[PDB]
């Protein structure tokens, strides 16, 4: 044994299973919102020596020695950072240590409240994340919920948009110390204005969350949330389409006496990530996210991003032409809230049959009364250079899914059954699988061709 | 662009940076007793494309669909982690989506105690680790000290061993919820019967924290934490020399006819998801179950077999040299010097050996509470490279070489920054720190190396 035997002759049972997912991953259309296909650049990175580096703390402040190299790798993926964003390095500084999204916002939540302080964000079947401090009726499920005390803000059953007037309202009896800007499942862009005016009154913190939007920002296409937010907080894949981590943005520098009132979220933020709650931190996956920050900084990404919106634009008219609502109206962003009882089914029974063709999307609960809708994600097939043709042969072919969906019982049991079982369906289901498969095949995949 | 360019065109300023991290652990001598170079096989999982499947829930019940294959790797990957720690799963179940090895202990306080719980474990200065409740007199440092209350328990300082006699004396005033069976720094066994017995009686939650010995303990080399044990807690990296990642194993079944069951196995896949972490990293989790099949297989005992006798040549090598031992040796794979009967401390000891390419970090000792007086070293790195006892009789002269030139540095400069500006600026011990370091990388690049070849 040597540790330099390949994967293929070493673990061949591995093997094909990263062979499976490759296959999977290249025959179906990827419409998850928050999936997208990693550049062979990062990956060789991610499965890189930087494994094998223990560099606890930070640049200059190192926990032992033999940092030499991931210093650089640490404050280049920092300058990397800041240029996919355009941000000035005195305004504004960067933690590349987060393990993944959930571990940057529990990192901010630490860095700059006491436990039990008090949280806002948007409620979770409303479109917000876990992490934003969500909790159900009968238990605290995000342990930001249980490490302080949260209360969310609802969406306006009425535009679909954020009720940005009741958490105005609630904001100053409610008295938080920090209010989270972000989402997960929300067609329109958010009024940073207004989230900024709120904080800014009831003198609470501005987090961004721009986890699902990082990769338009970067590309300029939506307004940055770097001009209201003191804290943004990203993950590194979604629209970014790097590998999986996470990123803190913090205002630095100068927010009566003439003196100036500094800015102190640095010593803060960085001292919550390690040796708060963090340990080693995974330098592959810091070089893999410095690389995928070079690519936001190219004029391909751009026109990548560009044509993610159109992608995401013309699949929502492509749906709104066929006789379909769309929460909010339509899509300025990456994905699509498309309201699906008004034509007479829900999300959860449209998301197993789709997954059975090879069309991968998650229920979403819309505003109403078993959720109703979906939401179909642009990003990860415009990764593959799908255009507005090619969307709307895969909204035909989702539609053609939920043209079976109405037709395919009483119980989701029941629904669930009758797709696999039914004989006569069985057989449809082969048959727009086949097709979708055969019509996906043909596309670029990036990444490494065998796994 | 196709996304499927190689790293080396799309980007050669980090492709430049690869291979000058790929050189400095090739012509190194690491000894830092929590790293290992992990193999090709695991790195090609680590970087493939299982980054770009989101999976967030687990086999079976999943927030989304399409993870028919990666459920598969999860499935695998748990089988593995109870094989290579020869664990019944009707008596002992594991979660892999821990991201390191803090997440996983923190996901197992957020799991089975309440806010502001309390909690015992080593003292990060007697060997201890962050995740086990440091704070010091000043501040709360680990989120295990913030959310849950912490006490320490201390070493003996004359015998540089766990002082469990102290230990259930202040667990029975403290009441602790949970306490810790685990070290960063410690070259000896774990009394694990006599930690149960304490839990026991004060009605305690053990959690072992097996990451620096996880390898040993899957090789049977060493007594089994899962013995006494009801959370065991690991790294996937260090001795079992896996990609970055965490693991926690939870006993499960059965603990006037009431028998009484384990209730782990649902707090703790909880407490990971949906409280702490989000989407699984599936590369991660791949890389580690290829690990975990390495460390079932007769290779794996053979390797922390030497493990053991080069950590035991490396401190009978330092004892024969005239260094001084914290418990006077070592039974597992660290040796913890105590340099103060030489004449340096463990800070400018360090900065002088990083200088010739020997990677270690100071360790406290007891007695100071002040600079530390000691370094600790590890084997499994070099193990790994294929090192034997001659070669790491070797490393330790090279060592041997660095304290003298640290010595004479010391008595020609005064604070701390003007010593580690010295070796820097004075051409005298800059020319016979090159010699050494020249001497130190030709030993070192001879030697194999597991993983790619150029980065
Ligand atoms: N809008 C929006 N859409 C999406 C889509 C994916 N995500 C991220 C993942 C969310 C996962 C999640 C949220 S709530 C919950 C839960 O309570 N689950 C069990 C609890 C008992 C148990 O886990 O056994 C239940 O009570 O059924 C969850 F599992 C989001 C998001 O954050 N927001
Ligand atoms: N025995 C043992 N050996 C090792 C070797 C590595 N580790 C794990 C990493 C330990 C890191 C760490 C321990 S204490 C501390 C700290 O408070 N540092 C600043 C705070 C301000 C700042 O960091 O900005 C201070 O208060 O001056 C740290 F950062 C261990 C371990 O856990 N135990
Ligand atoms: C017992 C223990 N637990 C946890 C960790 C760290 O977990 P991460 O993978 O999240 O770093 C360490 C390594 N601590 C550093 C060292 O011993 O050198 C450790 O020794
Ligand atoms: C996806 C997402 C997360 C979760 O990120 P993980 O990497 O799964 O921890 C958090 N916040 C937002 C806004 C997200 O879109």
């Amino acid at each position: 044994w040597t540790g330099q035997e390949s994967l293929s002759d070493s673990d061949p049972e591995m093997w094909e299973l990263l062979q499976r997912e490759k296959d999977r991953q290249c025959r179906g259309l990827e419409l998850i919102a928050s999936e997208n296909f990693c550049s062979r650049a990062a990956l060789e990175a991610l499965g890189s020596c930087l494994n094998n580096k223990y560099s606890e703390g930070y640049p200059g402040k190192r926990y032992y020695g033999g940092a030499e190299v991931v210093d650089e790798i640490e404050l280049l993926c920092q300058r990397r950072a800041l240029e996919a964003f355009d941000l000035d390095p005195a305004q504004w500084g960067v933690n590349v240590q987060p393990y993944s999204g959930s571990p940057a916002n529990l990192a901010v939540y630490t860095a700059l409240l006491q436990p039990h302080d008090r949280i806002m964000g948007l409620d979770l079947p409303d479109g917000g994340h876990l992490t934003h401090g969500y909790m159900s009726d009968v238990k605290r499920i995000s342990a930001t919920s249980i490490f302080f005390e949260s209360m969310p803000y609802k969406l306006n059953p009425k535009t679909g948009l954020i009720d940005y007037n009741q958490l105005a309202l609630t904001a100053r009896l409610f008295r938080p110390r920090l209010i989270i800007a972000g989402t997960s499942a929300y067609a329109r862009l958010i009024d940073y204005a207004r989230m900024r005016e709120v904080c800014d009154e009831v003198k609470a913190h501005l987090l961004a969350d721009m986890a699902h939007i990082s990769g338009l920002v970067a590309a300029k296409v939506i307004p940055s949330p770097f001009k209201h937010a003191d804290i943004v907080t990203t993950t590194t894949h979604k629209t970014l389409r790097g590998a999986r981590s996470g990123l803190i943005f913090y205002r630095k520098g100068v927010k009566k006496t003439g003196r100036e009132i500094p800015y102190t979220f640095e010593d803060r933020i960085n001292f919550a990530v390690f040796p708060s709650l963090q340990g080693g931190p995974h330098n592959h996956a810091i070089a893999a996210v410095a690389v995928a920050l070079k690519q936001a900084c190219t004029p391909m990404f751009r026109e990548y991003s560009l044509q993610v919106l159109k992608n995401a634009r013309a699949m929502a008219d492509a749906l709104l032409e066929r006789g379909y609502s769309l929460v909010s109206g339509g899509t300025d962003n990456h994905l699509v809230l498309v309201d699906l009882r008004p034509k007479g089914l829900d999300g959860a029974r449209a998301e197993r049959v789709l997954e059975l063709v090879s069309i991968t999307a998650n229920k979403n609960t819309c505003p109403g009364d078993t959720p109703g809708g979906l939401r179909l994600g642009a990003p990860a097939l415009t990764s593959r250079q799908f255009r507005e043709d090619d969307f709307r042969r895969v909204v035909d072919f989702i539609d053609e899914g939920v043209n079976i969906g109405l037709e395919v019982t009483a119980k989701l049991q029941d629904f669930k059954s009758f797709l696999l079982k039914d004989s006569e369906t069985s057989q449809r289901l082969a048959n727009l699988r086949q097709r979708v498969e055969q019509f996906a095949r043909a596309f670029p995949m990036p990444g490494f061709d065998e796994h």
